[PDB]
């Protein structure tokens, strides 16, 4: 039975509004309703992995697991295995996989982050799951961010706390947050970003939704505008939105948006908004294709509609050679020529690099670079041809060209990372000097750039 080089992944996010679900929720897992929907001809074809995020979830883990497994068994006739389930308050993540994957999945991690302080600590935050699927690391974050049209900045702060403090994936990747630890990272939830239009325009917005004319509403969506201004979710993707706003509906129909201020809303308006979202970030030049992104029309127990997204995702096999794992493959090497970091920092410490990759036995520390002043104020850290030659565990090009090198630039004075990035080894050529580049981030904000040339030697 061959190992796969692709899988499909279902992502669901649903704020259940503290109500039990209706008896049938299969439309969610079939990617049927509004938006980019899945073809009927695929209905019996199971996804490899189903990841379900809920918010305001009133059910026990047992109760929800029984509903989810029943739903999938009815669709596919397959009894899915539970990979992980984790709940913080009423925020929950469930990961289910086809039984054939049980011995492909390992290194399962769960964690949560509580956002806010005092007043603002007690119901918002995130849960997450990570695991290895053969040679591929997968991370999944379900976040319920701060509510309210005039709290976009709080949401952005919630995002940065979650990506700093959520402890998933390989703890040896100590300079790296979740935005660099996984081949594929999916971040979804009730992100609570709103359509920023005047309250007086409520009926006009409703009119536009009835006409399926979303352009003038999406141009005011806070998540799109904050992402365009690099305030949040830097270097993440989102499929184009082609479904109606998923919030805030009257329960038991989808015919009415309930937007007017009420004591129950704290006298806040809830103009129709795309609160419920799926975003992703994959390492450079790894295959990832969104094959659906939409909302269900027939699940009406909540004031939110469920959102689905499905993905094709490239995966690699757990490679064994005669040499690695457990030694180097002298036939393989990675050289960095003429590299320099450009940093936004005002500080004047010396810097060194760390190279981390599962193609190395352990991470590699460079010598200090040479600091120069850039022409427009910047710090330029030059490494020249001083960088250590990296010795991968396996030299076979079918393995090595699918790998990635994480780079951290660290202060010699503090050993703290000033920037993290990632370089693909999916090169146009081997034994050839080729340009490389990554942006550098820290706490998920842009801090600089790393660029230079690479020369990769494989056994071919
Ligand atoms: C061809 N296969 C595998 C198939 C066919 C029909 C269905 C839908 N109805 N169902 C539920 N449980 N068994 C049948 C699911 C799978
Ligand atoms: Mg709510």
């Amino acid at each position: 039975q061959p190992e796969p080089d692709m899988i499909t992944i279902f992502i669901g996010t649903w704020n259940m509004g503290n109500a039990p679900p209706p008896k049938k929720i299969t439309s969610w897992f079939l990617s049927k309703g509004q938006g980019k929907t899945r073809d009927d001809s695929a209905d019996y074809i199971p996804h490899d992995i189903y990841v379900i995020g809920t918010q305001e979830d009133p059910l026990s883990e047992k109760e929800w697991l029984e509903i989810l497994k029943h739903s999938l068994q009815e669709i596919t006739s397959v009894t899915f295995k539970t990979v992980a389930i984790h709940t913080l308050w009423n925020i929950r993540i469930v990961v289910l996989a086809k039984p054939e994957h049980e011995n492909r999945i390992s290194h399962i991690c769960t964690d949560n982050v509580k956002t806010g302080i005092a007043n603002t600590l007690g119901n918002k935050g995130a849960v997450g799951v990570s695991f290895m699927f053969n040679g591929t690391s997968l991370g999944f974050v379900n976040s319920h961010l701060t509510s309210g049209s005039e709290k976009k900045l709080r949401r952005n702060q919630n995002y940065m706390n979650i990506l700093r403090f959520l402890a998933l994936g390989d703890k040896k990747l100590s300079p790296f947050n979740i935005t660099h630890r996984f081949t594929h990272l999916f971040w979804f939830g009730d992100l609570n970003y709103r359509v920023d239009l005047p309250t007086w325009e409520a009926e006009t917005i409703i009119q536009k939704i009835k006409q399926q004319q979303y352009a003038d509403l999406l141009s005011h969506d806070q998540l799109l505008t904050e992402r365009r201004e690099q305030k949040v979710f830097l270097h993440f993707e989102e499929e184009e939105i082609t479904f109606a706003p998923t919030y805030r509906f009257e329960r038991l129909t989808r015919d009415k948006y309930a937007y007017t201020k009420q004591k129950a809303t704290g006298m806040k308006y809830n103009l129709p908004s795309w609160c419920d979202r799926v975003l992703w970030k994959s390492y450079p030049l790894v295959h990832v294709v969104c094959q659906s992104y939409g909302s269900t029309s027939d699940i009406m127990t909540s004031d939110h509609s469920p959102v689905f997204a499905t993905f094709e995702a490239g995966v690699t096999s757990q490679f064994v050679s005669k040499n690695g794992p457990g030694t180097v493959d002298s036939q393989g090497q990675i050289e960095f020529l003429r590299c320099y970091a450009t940093l936004k920092t005002k500080s004047q410490t010396k810097f060194y690099l760390e190279f981390h990759s599962s193609c190395l036995e352990s991470f590699v520390k460079s010598q200090e670079g040479e600091n120069e002043e850039g022409s427009e104020g910047e710090l330029v850290v030059k490494f020249g041809e001083t960088l250590p030659k990296l010795k991968p565990i396996i030299s076979d090009p079918e393995y090595l060209l699918d790998q990635h090198i994480l780079i951290s630039i660290k202060s010699s004075d503090s050993d703290e990372s000033y920037g993290e990035g990632c370089i693909a080894l999916r090169l146009e050529a081997t034994e050839t000097q080729l340009p490389i580049y990554t942006p550098l981030t820290h706490h998920g904000e842009l801090t600089g750039h790393f660029q230079g040339e690479i020369k990769l030697q494989t056994s071919q």
